[PDB]
């Protein structure tokens, strides 16, 4: 489930060829990785900034963080349509493979690999209506010290903020989410509601698991590093992941 | 040159589909990114572990760092043969594009993109003969406090070490390097000495620059994080970049 979703996510990212893309961690968290949402990077307390930071969802958006409002309207358009499954092999010993084996109650009966097949259908791109206006607000606004995330970020040096600016999602019939503020898009001829991932034991075709990826689910996203300066002003920069 | 090499590197990495791969920064540094070489990650003093670390070549290898020797023999084999050029577009405003424009003395005469074409020929994979034996030595050996890199790493918390374990290189007729300790490989039917990258002004086909990538040049590599514990013992872990 959560590992088989990661298979879908990794497959899309490997096919897209964009280095900046980050994977969405689970289906349940999808809504937290839409444009204008805020993510946090916290570097593990054990490691001395010698490990990649851990990226964590938050419930906040940019407007929860700015002293003055800012345009929150988003748009979505079709990005790619996969007409064939994305096929890979996962070794049972890898992190993903052990996670998958957890779902097989009696084990995989000696299988050393899982054959994974991800049918993604139509994937769409969500983004702000006018990224220029949002960047302009970042130049002009200040951070609300009232905000608890803002306070914690300004007092701690190990909390770093990220601003999601673009998200690749599996298609939906209408609005991708109800919580975010979407322009009314179009009813294009696309594949909706058929995204599915399967994993099969290498040594038993009848030993498989399968998850549906619900319409609208975010698969991957790109974000900008968001710095809060000591005078509460802001600055965004392009990240790499 | 250095930007057009980065075009080659990024093209290979985008084609390979391995998330762990890191790009070699320049042709001149290639030898420092072969298996068993040591890299350093230093996080910028300005950023509070909120930026990706900067990866830096060093002149050291694992045996410069261990108290006891360790097998240093490497092997190489053919990985992929590109039969067609890898074609992309670089915007003149991007970091890579401005770097490329520096090489055009009078400017690009208003061109907003560069058409880049990377002919990589046969790319080979360099790796240790027996990674198991090297990991075993990492489990058993200690770090030489005599070593200046070792001392600096143990006293500072912002210096992190990396151990290169696999390198993708453009093919060579014989040994990829003279400095490293290679087994004698094979004289396979491969394309050697034809790797070239070109960039052309979008608005003038007669305005171009071109670099040759010398046989044996490392393009990308994967590394393990190498930790020195307070008791001078060691530990490696898989990285992601």
């Amino acid at each position: 489930g959560r590992p088989m979703f990661a298979v879908a996510v990794n497959e899309f990212i490997r096919s897209a060829g964009q280095d900046s893309l980050c994977g969405v961690p689970d289906i349940n968290s999808s809504g937290d990785f839409m444009p204008l949402h805020i993510i946090v990077k916290e570097v593990p307390k054990v490691l001395p900034c010698c490990r990649r930071p851990k990226i964590k969802r938050t419930p906040y958006t940019l407007n929860d963080i700015l002293d003055e409002p800012c345009p929150n309207q988003l748009k979505s358009s079709d990005l790619v349509t996969f007409t064939e499954p994305l096929v890979s092999n996962v070794k049972a010993s890898s992190s993903i493979g052990l996670q998958i084996l957890k779902h097989f109650d009696s084990g995989a009966k000696g299988s050393k690999n899982f054959i994974t097949s991800a049918s993604l259908g139509t994937v769409v791109k969500a983004e702000t209506i006018d990224i220029t206006k949002v960047l302009a607000k970042v130049r002009t606004a200040k951070a609300k010290v009232e905000n608890d995330l803002v306070s914690r970020v300004m007092k701690t040096k190990r909390l770093c903020l990220g601003l999601v600016v673009e998200t690749a999602c599996v298609a939906a019939a209408g609005k991708l989410t109800e919580a975010d503020n979407w322009e009314i898009s179009g009813h294009t001829n696309a594949n909706i509601g058929e995204a599915v991932v399967t994993a099969t034991a290498e040594l038993d075709k009848n030993l498989s698991r399968k998850i549906e990826i619900p319409p609208g689910t975010a698969l991957a996203y790109s974000f900008m590093d968001l710095e809060i300066l000591e005078d509460r002003s802001l600055r965004v920069s392009s990240s790499a992941g």
